[PDB]
């Protein structure tokens, strides 16, 4: 089973996934949106809760907290391992689509990163994690917007 | 100038950007949006006048054929060499966009590609052309959707 991990971070790596983040590029969230397309996206609670169960995604939902669900898209896992293993006999690939602690549990594991880079450096208390030393950078193009960004692919060599 | 190269193919290499192809994957779309996105286009007459002015987008439209555009976000250059070096003044990026023949004379001197593959094999006359051998891919993923479709990423 394929792990991709995507996020929007600022230049000081701040997480900017947020619903009511103001330095949200216009243009940004459509690369979210393509590649998630009918894909699996581990999200934790706060994630899922801010992000809603949007159309033509799936979510792996990890949380030891007594969340509930009635949609047979959205699955509900007490843990990291628990997520992983159950989606191996469900699919081939699986979107880490944030949580801070998600992000910091499952970047050593994952095959590749998309990263939206907004070109700011505002206040934050939630911070990505550093890019681990094994992953490079194999994919670059930038974007002029109302906040500039740069989208980067890394994969795990 | 950094050149990219976006399409839309069939398994078969048919050509499947255009406005009514019967073989279009649902969500596909969303690639071409997200990766174009306050870009430069470089595209021939025939993908302009189909595509149309999409917002958010500018054009480098090559023809020899005097084409009029009354449109604000649109250039007009006579040959794809005097596109490129007009464009090298304007823009650290463009992104070939369409025409088979566009493709066909580009596709040696761009540097990414970005190809997504349509799960099907219909008949046309417009190929895209077979993929040079100094590139290699550095990026692939799947979609399941009405039919399925793989987004590949080559690098030179
Ligand atoms: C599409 O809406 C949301 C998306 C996300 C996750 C996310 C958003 N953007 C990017 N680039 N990567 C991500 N993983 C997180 C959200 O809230 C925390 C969202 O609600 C606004
Ligand atoms: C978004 O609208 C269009 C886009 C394109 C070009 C295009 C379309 N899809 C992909 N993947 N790559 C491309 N270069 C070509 C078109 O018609 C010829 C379009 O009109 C529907």
């Amino acid at each position: 089973m394929k792990l991709s991990l995507m996020v929007a971070i600022s230049k000081n790596g701040v997480i900017g996934n947020g619903p009511d983040i103001p330095w949200s590029a216009k243009g940004e969230q459509l690369l979210f949106k393509a590649i998630t397309y009918n894909q699996w996206l581990l999200v934790g609670r706060k994630t899922f809760e801010s992000m809603g169960a949007l159309p033509n995604r799936k979510y792996a939902v990890v949380t030891r907290s007594s969340f509930t669900s009635d949609n047979e898209n959205v699955l509900i896992f007490p843990s990291i391992k628990d997520a992983l293993t159950n989606l191996k006999k469900i699919t081939d690939h699986v979107i880490v689509s944030g949580g801070g602690e998600i992000y910091k549990s499952l970047i050593d594991q994952v095959d590749t990163l998309h990263i939206s880079t907004i070109d700011i450096e505002p206040e934050g208390d939630v911070y990505f994690p550093e890019i681990p030393s094994n992953f490079r950078p194999v994919f670059t193009q930038d974007f002029a917007s109302n906040i500039n960004y740069s989208y980067q692919i890394w994969q795990k060599g």
